């Protein structure tokens, strides 16, 4: 779900102007939720745009935004010619995990079939039954499924039994807070309050942008409790731009002045002036370039390619070659503590959770430490045992992933050292751990994380060379995996340059209802990941099997009809991997193998191969997994399915 | 793949009683597989059964033993009238590793013409390569392409450079098995050595059955070091007795219950009607045991496949894996095979589960409630897997090894790398003998049963239920899980009923058999104590069906397996009355919201999914760290009915 308003005070903004605003600010949040879509702005056909704060229109409709984008168009009432001297429009995409993605279910909600308060809502309401039979008796009928027409219906209650004819709209919405349990992030409007816009949250991320060619009054807002020195605005003139919204990608194209807020903060933008109740001013370290497809068709097909890159500026500042030294800013007042401790619990949900599974391995190694790795979902049902001598990652591309988020605050009950292992800074995940490492990708805007996964891998790795900088024995080592990843990066470009190889193959398996991919040791969560993916995009059913339970039973799925990818990498587990080969081969199977380039047995016995170069065994799965994301990708661009925006989801979980 | 020998010594027998003796110990033996069977008998029709102990006749024949036994009978110049007070016949059945099927290549293999030596082997001879050269650089020409020839010709090579007149049989054996490299289990028969047999094994199992009306010389046989009535096994009074070599105790119970389990590089000898056993390398010894295994235990009886009855039948063996070991009068537990070293695994820090296949699923069905119950750290590892990455284990890690057969590779080679590194091993198996009970510092039999049927049905459950006990035994000294530990056992009682009422719906499984008739993928999606019986159930139809089942975490759905679902793809969900309802209900939702219409196995008074689902598995209710039993028999019945609606042959293995 994503959050979008724009606030234009005595900035001359036509009704056309406004809404491409809008629908431009979901666009940028679109990757968040696309099921549906919604916008709020003023009515009426006054040439004074005085007499029209009086009447809120509300556009929502079902499907993606750019179906919002021509339902606001083409319509025979909006004059999209009014200018507006001062206007307030909020947004909102949904991703709608229950029922109907209709338009009665999508934001803003109302509060009356006249649209006195109008709400856009991010997260779940854990007491909306409670909250709607309660606004039943006292004469409210709701009309749709949702829990956020509870947050509209409430509202409008305490506007109307209020003590003072002029309660500012920061306390009918404090009052409304109290009352609401779980996690929210709100953009209220009122045609009582005109202009006036209220950005309250809670566990649910929501920031300010502003923008004006004046100076502002100061760079920290003072959080107030129940005047010219307390309020953010220009100076002399009243010319200015707000930006509310749930992301910072939806503000960047407009301004890099942001005030991201804090849970209970209720700020609150009234004759023009942004004050909190109960902050900083800052640059956002943010570039457009990095949220833009740039010459690519796809941000996904983007994000692939430019791996060689992510992997750079993941190791950027911190791996040195010519010393083979590695340090990690954000873990040096902990790692000598971390190797204090005796166990490493590994916490994330899907991709981020297969990053884990691809390091379990060299973690092992190099710090000589139990490994565990955990899906969150599983390991919150379980209660699994955690002590004060562990140390726990949580490895999290957004920072905001609910059941990685809760896994970590278990343990942080049971006094367990925790550590962040995400590419958003400020997100709840970095926050709230101990410590942490950014992996430092750039924005993730594909649904299906491509550059995170690798990240999480190199960064995972740099943090077992560390560990491990002081043992003699394991010197040679630690130079073998460094000189990979200095090589990494053009062996990333190599694997690159055989797209239109992958794109061949893929045409001969689009049609497929099925395909295993099998793996064994590094190449465990190459096959799971590579399973995933094309589960994702491409709506195949993939499956990954770990090759040595081949003869335990899936083997018998086996058959020349089935298509199967097997991985055969010139590690320790070659041999092993050479008899499932022979096992599959034995079941008529007729597979394609990812093998190594000097693999000159295996290319000779196997028709189809993707031949990638070699690297370190722990280093290679960075290798074997990129054919099987093109793979993905263009079985996708076969079957008609875009690789941005897949069926039945949206990217980040940030609501379980 | 088949071993069986028959030794009648001064029980009198006819050729007839023998080869019928034969022929049987094979037909126990079929469900493991094979492609051609033989046996070795003595020729010659001489009335006086004396002067035929220098004709050894072979018939092998490739196919299936009920043509073998009509090959037998159908032989004009073979008298089976004959009686034999004394004599040694020997039969096998071939699964073709070297060599493709057909007579020449069936066992016993011979070491020329005149069939001086004969053997019948289980397994591969590495070196087989470089000791056919050599015999044959010797002047001993071979005529099959097995490796088992090689051990034929060259018992023969040390026979024909013995050095003394009298070298005893066991000392030639010896030196064949010295020179052998690999894996094997041998039994062999001689001209020279009448009425001897010789049986020897390394790395595949032999047993000695031994039956007898007289008094036996001692139930513990001394080995012999490289003779008199104080070192080897007999009958005291009278010469009769009857000896019976088997790789399976299955074809050894209707004769004997009395058997003696051989071990790597033992020379097991019958030398005028005595058993000893030597070897190469307070005083050790093998023991004469009572198996508690009967016929009936491996016959069909009215099932008409052995995967029906042994799924039918698991309200009997839950109750036998709980006899002896739970006291439901007084709520306590006692596993006997733990007393000697509950103390020491209480004090150790945590539990590592390794196994393959659906013997890990038991694991993961398990963890949560030995979390619960020990506050130990669980982890479940699979096997191969588990060998690949070189786990640390450390002297207070307690390892269990859940294995059946007690013979996997992968979970065999598990427990002797945790035996290195000092760790306290349990085995919980099902095969007396095996190497896994043995190799482990104790154990757990689950008691369930041979288990004749390709996949694991009844092992599966007895293996849940030990775990079960086991973890009630690891807490039966906490006040405070008192109350826990009594809802657990009165679950434990009331389980084998709740089984018969899950088997009661066999109708409604049918059904539903009939719906998935045509499908070719179908998800199974759980959470929590069920996240196992999504594994399993899947691996089941996989491995019976041959269709693409696949278990997928509930909780992992909205990241990314959730775009797989639509009207067309099959899913079962299970949704029981335990923690995880809300979120599995939250799971549902999602599901319907993208058009899936799945099949739902409940609770029966789950009346809100039952009326919103249209069809629905009804389970009774159970303690909810044993639903999972009841869940996953549901989906055995399926795997069945599936197969047998497809043609399939459910007790064929495929998997070769
Ligand atoms: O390709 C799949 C997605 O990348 C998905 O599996 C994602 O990993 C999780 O939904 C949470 O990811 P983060 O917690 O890292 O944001
Ligand atoms: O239906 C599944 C099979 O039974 C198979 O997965 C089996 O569980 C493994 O081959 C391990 O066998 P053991 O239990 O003998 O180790
Ligand atoms: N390797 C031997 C025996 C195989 C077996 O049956 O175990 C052969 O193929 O003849």
């Amino acid at each position: 779900c994503g959050i979008f308003a724009y606030l234009n005070y005595h900035v001359p903004r036509t009704r056309r102007e406004i809404l491409e605003t809008l629908i431009k600010g979901l666009q940028r949040l679109e990757y968040r939720g696309y099921d549906s879509a919604g916008v709020g702005f003023d009515g009426g056909n006054d040439k004074d745009w005085e007499a029209n704060a009086c009447k809120i229109q509300l556009i929502k409709k079902k499907g993606k935004v750019k179906a919002l984008d021509e339902e606001v168009h083409k319509q025979q009432d909006m004059d999209l010619d009014i200018e507006f001297d001062v206007h307030l429009g909020i947004a909102h995409t949904r991703w709608a995990t229950h029922g109907e993605p209709s338009p009665v279910n999508s934001h803003p909600q109302r509060s009356d079939k006249n649209n006195e308060f109008i709400v856009i809502h991010n997260g779940i309401i854990t007491n909306y039954k409670d909250l709607k039979k309660f606004l039943e008796s006292k004469g409210y009928d709701f009309e749709s499924e949702t829990d956020t027409e509870t947050i509209a219906k409430l509202v409008k209650y305490m506007y109307d039994n209020r003590e003072s004819q002029d309660t500012s709209f920061t306390t009918l919405v404090e009052r409304v807070i109290q009352q609401l349990e779980g996690a929210f992030a709100l953009v209220f409007k009122s045609v009582h309050f005109p202009g006036q816009a209220v950005g309250t949250r809670r566990g649910s991320p929501l920031l300010i942008g502003v923008r004006s060619e004046h100076k502002l009054s100061t760079d920290h807002i003072p959080i107030l409790y129940r005047d010219s020195t307390t309020c953010l605005f220009p100076v002399e003139e009243k010319a200015v731009e707000y930006y509310f919204a749930s992301d910072a990608s939806a503000v960047i194209e407009h301004t890099n002045r942001v005030i991201f807020l804090e849970d209970d903060d209720v700020a609150a933008v009234v004759d023009g002036r942004l004050s909190i109740h109960r902050r900083a001013v800052q640059t956002l370290q943010m570039e457009l370039q990095q949220i833009m497809k740039g010459n690519f068709s796809s941000f996904m097909q983007k994000e692939i390619f430019e791996q060689p890159e992510s992997v750079v500026n993941t190791m950027r500042g911190r791996v040195n070659f010519d010393d083979y030294t590695v340090n990690l800013g954000g873990l040096k007042d902990h790692i000598k503590e971390i190797q204090r401790c005796r166990r490493l619990i590994l916490i994330a949900c899907g991709t981020s959770y297969h990053a884990g599974v691809a390091t379990r391995q060299v973690l092992e190694e190099l710090t000589e430490l139990p490994v565990m790795v955990e899906l969150a979902s599983d390991f919150r049902d379980r209660n699994t045992p955690v002590f004060r001598d562990d140390v726990c990652f949580f490895l999290s591309q957004s920072g905001e992933t609910a059941d990685t988020l809760m896994g970590l605050r278990y343990c942080k009950e049971r006094g367990a050292l925790t550590v962040g292992i995400t590419n958003t800074v400020g997100s709840s995940i970095s926050r709230e751990t101990d410590c942490g490492v950014h992996i430092n990708a750039g924005p993730e805007i594909g649904v299906a994380s491509t550059k995170a996964y690798t990240s999480q891998f190199v960064s995972l790795v740099m943090f077992a060379l560390m560990m491990c900088d002081d043992r003699i024995s394991m010197q040679e080592r630690r130079k073998e995996i460094m000189l990979g990843l200095k090589r990494l990066p053009d062996l990333i470009k190599e694997v690159l340059s055989m797209d239109d190889e992958i794109q061949k193959l893929a045409t001969e398996l689009y049609h497929q209802k099925s395909v295993l991919i099998m793996g064994r040791g590094y190449h465990y969560a190459t096959c799971l990941e590579g399973a995933l993916k094309i589960k994702e995009i491409t709506y195949m059913h993939s499956e990954g099997i770990l090759a040595g339970e081949l003869k335990h039973g899936p083997l018998a799925l086996v058959d020349k009809l089935m298509p199967v990818i097997m991985i055969i990498m010139r590690d320790h587990t070659y041999a092993k991997c050479q008899n499932a080969l022979q096992q599959v081969v034995a079941r008529q199977g007729r597979p394609v193998v990812i093998c190594d380039k000097e693999d000159t047995e295996t290319i000779k016995n196997t028709k189809r191969t993707i031949k990638v170069p070699h690297s370190v065994d722990c280093l290679q799965g960075i290798l074997s997994v990129i054919p099987l994301q093109l793979l993905a990708f263009h079985l996708a661009v076969l079957r008609g399915y875009d690789v941005d925006f897949p069926r039945n989801l949206a990217k980040s979980v940030t609501v379980e």
